[PDB]
């Protein structure tokens, strides 16, 4: 016998099935066990928090009403064009701003029926989901990506939605992204909505992301360390030398806001302060204190053997004195960032 | 007995029910009670001016032609694909640029009747609404995004539209903005439209959003301030090392220029003056000047006693009017933009 | 009796109207009175030479076989799903490059039948028209958009388009633009055109577009005439101070080429000359040619009492001489942007 | 009679009018005379290589089997609803990358058939097209741009396309690029395709584009020559003041590595050397060499009168040698990339 | 006798055809075979890893169900409209993120049944499919771009594609990349899939692709190597020439920075670091490094015959072993990424 022909008795007039009534509409609710699969993460943006996903969702429920005995086959695979003829849940995502089905050559969506009544139905789509993010310890900073999977009109008492035991999510190998590194643990929680109607079934998974920093390390943490260096070698120089010392001060300081400005057409655009405004901020303030440091040593010498030898005190007591807080700084900074970061 | 036919009683050609007639058609206008839920908020832009919101959108009204008493149960749900067999309002949003449904999995959209004959109608969009923004107080500005409800084709006899009484509009948790800063308070406003034909319901909401000054305080003001000060130490070098002066003026106005010409690509573009455009033309005026007092110094001295003490006056008397003058320009410029800003 | 069955009387297959005939098949041409209301006003582009607008558009029109009696009301209106059951003009923009409709809630569109025949055919939609723009004078000019309305495949003894009387072209209020000013003027014109076939009607709208000029004012004209006013205080300094006046003058260039440079990540991107462009390289050339003053000024002294006394003769001449030409230069450059421009 | 059931009675089942069998389906192939009016043409990108045209597509061919003598209209109109029931050619365009229809108001079709069994078919489509370019001589180069009109499943004995003897392409009057000039004169081919299945019918047009030069003139070429010119001022300066030329020196290498970096900010991404970027580099090194000259010259007059005679000899030899080296450039540059260019 | 009568009963309901059934529905797999001609290639993008490629594709299958004999003709073209009531694989791409056909004019579509039953099924479309990137070389790096033909619902003892023997991927001649070089060598792979279900068919294709490094090496490479060389100068300076070589190492710093920061805007934005990250940072440790010997030299010599000499041995042993140590840099670094690149 035609497959087609006995679904068409399965689930037709004459058998009496109906589309918009749910399985065992009179008793227990129904249990819809959920698998996903990714096959590409990418697409982070900060301008409108959103992230891109192409993945594989899968749902397996059981309908006694389509429980057959006579067909020798033990599956039994419906058209995508007459998948309005069953029911299926009402899953829909909720931090979704976006999405899409597939449907170059056939459309990629497969709905299996067993002996018992059991169904199977996968399918492949293209989401935009929301995240918010902090950015508030921008170069050392670790984002969470959520995904919600919830029902649109079924309370839990009608609908109830549930993980796999074995593996839920899955990720393809050999994933790359730009800037981040998705970590391999992932999250499975249930954060059930309650409103005035009742409650509504939801299943979340959590995403953990690094940002890595050999960039930023070699390209703006260095130089900036290497130009406040290069601004303390004034106090090596005889103090009689003020076409020298006022030219290596005064251009040091434009250097440093030369690599300021270049640094910034690369970074994400908040209204907000940090870590890498922070600290480019306190070298901008150790280059300008190197300056104002042989200005007051000037005036000192020249105010007319006491007065030579406190101008030259100033600079010995620079010359140590400077590298001193430009290491309790950097220690400073370096452990809130490293180690207070939870 | 099955509520799909049961529907099919109450909706059908033998009972006459017509879906381009509106409910009371001879007497009182119908009256509909409007909730909005915003799931995410974010877009800004203003070479555009918009914003994007994606929200959920709830109405209820009476249809007196709907109410059943056979059927024991209080409510009944209507298919999604038949939605076009009964009444609903023509509402649409007049600030609104483009708008569509979301249809992941099943269509995202619910209807329910009860027995007395009250509809509800909740439905998942996405809008991208304008907003004119003005700009003219960049860093410190306060912008008033609004959302209009209003009917297509019916009068004020015909239509009416209200908010609820308890919670209209009501905003997700952790929502956040990378440059604004969405207020809890919101305005429910009755701007009701006259036009030849007649009165036409229309209700408005009101958001408001502030700018965070972190990022601007300590990128470009701060350093701005900072060159002013280093400006300021020519006044305390001897007079007679002009190789020192004129080449530590020259790069100070060098470094402003810079610093300018870097702060500009990270801002909005608009063809009038805004304040930090004012600040940043004052700070340029000031190390301009600065050049010019050394230059009036070096030729008095060297016009061939009583010319080198009027040379040495001009330097003390700079000493203590530059900074002066700028402390009296920056308390002007601060109040009158901390203050007259409401 | 229900006016949905009135108009199925009217507009059946008993009543024989035919949607593919129009209204006076015989004799004299149909005459088509218009209306447009803008919404929104912005995106204008250069780089894509197009603007993008949000209109109502619509439309008044004669059709004696819709004329009716028996029915007590004076008007009727006609569901917009059925709106291919009725005649409608064939109008279409020119100059547009996309468009579409608004469906959000129900479709955007109103059809309404009057007692005598009249037809008012009211519509929503979003369109990109394009504008052909000069930028040859870019900081100082004055731009036209035009709207043209048109017919497919009618010639003028068939159709015929007219504006209304009254109010053709309305614009809501508090529309703003980051970069132009849209005058209150309005022109309305009859830009037939004339084919093979024979001549079809069309009509146009033109809006005029002004620049605002304070951005540019305050932060390209005036920082360049600063630097241009400080590469003259070379002049004022003594002939025997070469490491202090060349530095001037090469550090002069130096700031000079970095606020070109950027400044031009900020502007249209064309491949002609613009009148900014000619300020930027004669503040160049005269800020090239004051080095040149004093490498002149150099040689000829060191040339071994006559000689020093030609070489101060050059500096003399050249402190009254270079803001004289200069005066001259910003006067013809203000005077043919400022008045020859119509 | 009515002109639509005529057409009924023309192409009904009774009369066993086939829409895909073509004409004259024993014999000679069909001919079709195609016409193509440009209204827009731009959106010309390198990144992807494309260009954005809308145009007016007519195609005219010979159909027997609608032949008509008893209505006395000497031409009948088709409703762009019922296009399928017509046998239309199946014409693509080869190297397309994106194309769509119009229907802002009605659908932008028309189809006339005349007594004889001639048909007309004007639409009205915008295109993506793609253009290999070369940019090896960027800044004095000449792009071609071709649009291919292929049939999909026709060979040579079926289908064939010819150009119209009058006026194949035309192009509206005003049309601007903000890039680019596009020249009066078109060329038309015959570019037919030979696969294994056999001969497919292909015609082709060329247009040639050529770009402008002043903003470039402007803007990059000046700015390097007058710093170039400025680098040679050192050799007038006296051998003695080495604190003036050493920093002279330096200060155009850096004046022309920030004129550098400020250029390659607007110019097209590509991977292999242009005509700019040889005259950059040669720039570069020419104002590298300026500041070894000056080191060699100091070390000869330091080492212990002929040593300082020497040192004398290559300033003097060089104030002579280094501009005719650069002419000789200039010149050879120049010739290479304005003749030899076809 | 009418093909498309022909057709009518070779693949009506009184034939019995079921396009739901796989031809050989009881026995053997059904063999596919797959031919992919390229017409467009490029938009290479590293922020969201993915290009798009514009291609013909082509199947062939044998269908015992379709041979005909009565028939004269050889070959019967299907209409487009009708293709679903024809059995056809349900091919897809599984690295696929976007996929569309083509309707410009006709549906660019084709199917061809033979005498014995053979078909042949050719359709135009466009894709945007992902591929890593690493860029860990990125100036001298090479890419793999990869295509996956995989089948979504049926097993290897049901489907089996397999690739042509004489050329299953061809590309058309004159495709520019305006960053990459397409290698004209291509491989074809077996990636089949083991799932629990069983084994699925899936067939690939690798492009290779080489960036050209003319432009890197011509505006960074070269740059940086003149500016380390300028900074070798100042050993060849007279040690007593202080305001001369601190401001030639400071000005050789500030170009370095300025150059760094230019080249920044135009490169890959990513969080690891590159091999130009790798010259540029050891690029300015060479002129940082320049500067401190000068400080060092100053401090020894100013100290109160033999601290002058320790002085000059200090500059004639850098001039010597400055060079030498960036040669073997340089050698050190080219040969690892010239030849430990496979
Ligand atoms: C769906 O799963 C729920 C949860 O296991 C089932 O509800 C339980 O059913 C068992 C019967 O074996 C009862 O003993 C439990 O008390 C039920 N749980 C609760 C909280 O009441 C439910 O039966 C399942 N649905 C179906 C159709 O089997
Ligand atoms: C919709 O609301 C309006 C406003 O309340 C109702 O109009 C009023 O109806 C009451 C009857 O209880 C009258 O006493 C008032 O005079 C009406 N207001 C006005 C301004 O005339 C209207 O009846 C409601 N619609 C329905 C169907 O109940
Ligand atoms: C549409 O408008 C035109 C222009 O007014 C009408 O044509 C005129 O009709 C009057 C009759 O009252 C004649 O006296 C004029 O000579 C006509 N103009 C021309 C140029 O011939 C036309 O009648 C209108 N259409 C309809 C249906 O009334
Ligand atoms: C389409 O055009 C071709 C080319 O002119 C026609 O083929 C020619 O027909 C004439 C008959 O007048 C013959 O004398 C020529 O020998 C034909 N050319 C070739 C190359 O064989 C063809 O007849 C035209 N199609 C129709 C339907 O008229
Ligand atoms: C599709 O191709 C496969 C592979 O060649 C065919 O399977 C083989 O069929 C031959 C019969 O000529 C057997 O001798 C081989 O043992 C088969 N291979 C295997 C691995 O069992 C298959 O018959 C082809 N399909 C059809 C419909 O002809
Ligand atoms: C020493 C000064 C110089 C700059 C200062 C920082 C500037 C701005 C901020 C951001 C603010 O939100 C918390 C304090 C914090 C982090 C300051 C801490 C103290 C600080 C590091
Ligand atoms: C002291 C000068 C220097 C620059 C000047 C400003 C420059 C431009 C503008 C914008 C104009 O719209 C109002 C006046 C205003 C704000 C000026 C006020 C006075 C001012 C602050
Ligand atoms: C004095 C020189 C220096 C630069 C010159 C301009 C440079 C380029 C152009 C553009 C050209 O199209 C017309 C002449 C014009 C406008 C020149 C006019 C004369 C000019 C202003
Ligand atoms: C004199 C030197 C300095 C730079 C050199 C050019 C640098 C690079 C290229 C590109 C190459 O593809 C052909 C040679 C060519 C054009 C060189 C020609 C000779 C040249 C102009
Ligand atoms: C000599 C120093 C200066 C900078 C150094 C490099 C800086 C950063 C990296 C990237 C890291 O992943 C491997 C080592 C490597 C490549 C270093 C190798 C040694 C190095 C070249």
């Amino acid at each position: 016998m035609s497959p087609s022909d006995f679904l068409d008795k399965l689930m037709g007039r004459t058998s009496g099935y109906d589309a918009r009534i749910r399985p065992n509409f009179k008793g227990p609710p129904v249990n819809v066990t959920c698998n996903i699969f990714i096959n590409s993460f990418g697409s982070i943006a900060e301008t409108t928090m959103d992230y891109r996903v192409n993945i594989f969702l899968r749902q397996k429920w059981n309908d006694p009403r389509l429980a057959y005995s006579e067909y020798p086959d033990d599956s039994l695979d419906l058209d995508p064009s007459m998948l309005d003829s069953i029911w299926k849940p009402d899953l829909f995502f909720a931090n979704e701003k976006g999405a899409n089905f597939h449907e170059v050559t056939t459309d990629n969506k497969l709905l299996r029926i067993f002996k018992n009544g059991n169904v199977l139905y996968s399918i492949r789509l293209t989401l935009t989901l929301s995240c918010p993010m902090d950015l508030k310890n921008f170069p050392m900073d670790v984002q969470t990506c959520i995904m919600q999977l919830e029902s649109f009109g079924y309370t839990m008492n009608d609908l109830i939605f549930e993980w796999q035991d074995e593996a839920p999510v899955q990720v393809a190998e050999g994933l790359t992204l730009p800037q981040f590194l998705l970590k391999e643990e992932k999250d499975l929680r249930y954060c059930t909505k309650h409103y005035n109607t009742g409650k509504f079934t939801c299943i979340e998974v959590r995403f953990h992301l690094e940002r890595q920093m050999g960039y930023y390390l070699i390209q703006m943490y260095i130089p900036s360390l290497l130009i406040v260096i290069l601004s303390w070698v004034s106090f090596w120089i005889n103090m009689d030398a003020a076409p020298a010392r006022v030219a290596l001060g005064i251009t040091t300081v434009l250097t440093m806001t030369t690599q300021s400005s270049g640094s910034r057409a690369s970074l994400p655009k908040v209204s907000y302060v940090k870590a890498i405004d922070i600290w480019m901020a306190v070298c901008l303030l150790f280059v300008f204190s190197a300056l104002l440091e042989y200005a007051a040593v000037n005036f000192v010498s020249r105010q007319h053997k006491v007065f030579i030898d406190r101008a030259k005190k100033i600079d010995t007591i620079s010359r140590a004195c400077f590298p001193l807080a430009f290491l309790i700084f950097n220690i400073f900074y370096w452990v809130i960032y490293k180690i207070l970061r939870h």
